[PDB]
């Protein structure tokens, strides 16, 4: 059944729950992003209101095509009324489209689901500097104090010098990055762009990217993989047999593939810097896992967590276990009473 983590106390709401067929009571579904974890269960046949961002109204019509008249996409930063009560989608710092939802209770109550999210400083200076959240529903994917990554730009930089040496060294090498959904764009198009190439992708990569209003994205991406030095595969076949069987499909275009893999975490992290990261190479083949995240850091949500002081917090992540539960609820405890809250 529905778990009482994606329901909003006081209204007929639910937040990414399209998995349970009808929810007794829900007078409109929200969806935070298009991850399939979160709209898991949408479909042509879905006749209930869906509340979200533009982007991702985008995908549920062309990739999902559920129909114009139930897909209701709000703008960001602005105060609007849903079937009675005020909300704000906010800038969730995830994947293209992703949102944060401040919901204003008639009681006076003010709850803040994040969705999946990258806390950022940022955020300390949009709507919710102006008033007190009661009630946050947070993701707490990486709640653990083992989880160290870099900045976002730092990843990038190392991508792009990575592999600008590399063509540079052999212009007959390909560049390959994986994907299995939306998001952590900016690492094919930032590398693409240092090759002064476009990125070749399937027909289905290519739509998607194309519904996700990136500026001059006809500029930078192609269904053409001949034309391309940097093409995108899925994810799976980020591996040696996956990719020489690639790299004869080629036609002899190309002697040497430089391949990144962008993962989340990896136990790496608790001990190498980015400066100091290596490929697994087989041959002519170099495979570079990247800690390229779209999910908070222990500290980012915990600085995140400590700026808003909350009376109360739900977890939508790692929620399965009672030991996760456990230890959750201590770091709460810890950031509380440090914090004086
Ligand atoms: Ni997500």
């Amino acid at each position: 059944t529905c778990p009482f983590y994606k329901k909003i106390p006081g209204t007929g709401f639910t937040v990414d729950a399209f998995q349970y067929g009808v929810v007794e009571g829900c007078t409109a579904y929200f969806l935070t992003h298009f991850h399939s974890d979160h709209y898991a269960g949408l479909s042509k046949h879905f006749t209930f209101p869906v509340y979200c961002s533009e982007i991702t109204g985008n995908l549920l019509k062309n990739k999902l095509h559920v129909q114009e008249q139930y897909i209701h996409p709000l703008p960001l930063d602005t105060e609007c009324i849903v079937n009675g009560v005020k909300v704000v989608l906010l800038d969730a710092n995830h994947c293209p489209g992703a949102v944060m939802i401040l919901f204003y209770l008639p009681n006076g109550t003010v709850i803040l689901h994040t969705g999946d999210f990258r806390a950022d400083p940022s955020m300390e200076r949009s709507l919710l500097a102006d008033q007190k959240v009661h009630m946050l529903y947070l993701d707490t994917t990486y709640c653990s104090p083992e989880y160290t990554f870099p900045s976002q730009q730092e990843v990038i930089r190392f991508a792009i010098n990575t592999a600008f040496e590399a063509v540079t060294l052999n212009p007959h090498a390909l560049v390959v990055c994986g994907t299995y959904s939306i998001g952590k764009e900016k690492v094919f198009l930032a590398i693409a762009d240092v090759l002064g190439s476009k990125v070749g992708m399937s027909q289905e990569k290519y739509k998607t990217l194309q519904c996700l209003n990136i500026p001059e994205i006809n500029s930078l991406i192609t269904t053409d993989m001949c034309s391309s030095l940097v093409h995108l595969l899925p994810m799976m076949q980020i591996n040696f047999k996956g990719l020489q069987s690639h790299l004869k499909k080629c036609g002899g275009k190309y002697n040497q593939i430089l391949a990144f893999r962008p993962t989340g975490w990896t136990h790496s992290n608790k001990f190498t810097r980015i400066a100091d990261v290596i490929p697994q190479t087989k041959g002519n083949i170099s495979i570079y896992g990247i800690p390229y995240s779209e999910h908070s850091s222990y500290l980012e949500m915990k600085r995140f967590v400590q700026w808003l002081k909350p009376q109360k917090i739900i977890p939508t992540v790692n929620v399965g276990t009672w030991k996760s539960r456990s230890t959750m609820e201590k770091y709460f405890r810890e950031w509380k009473l440090e914090a004086g809250y």
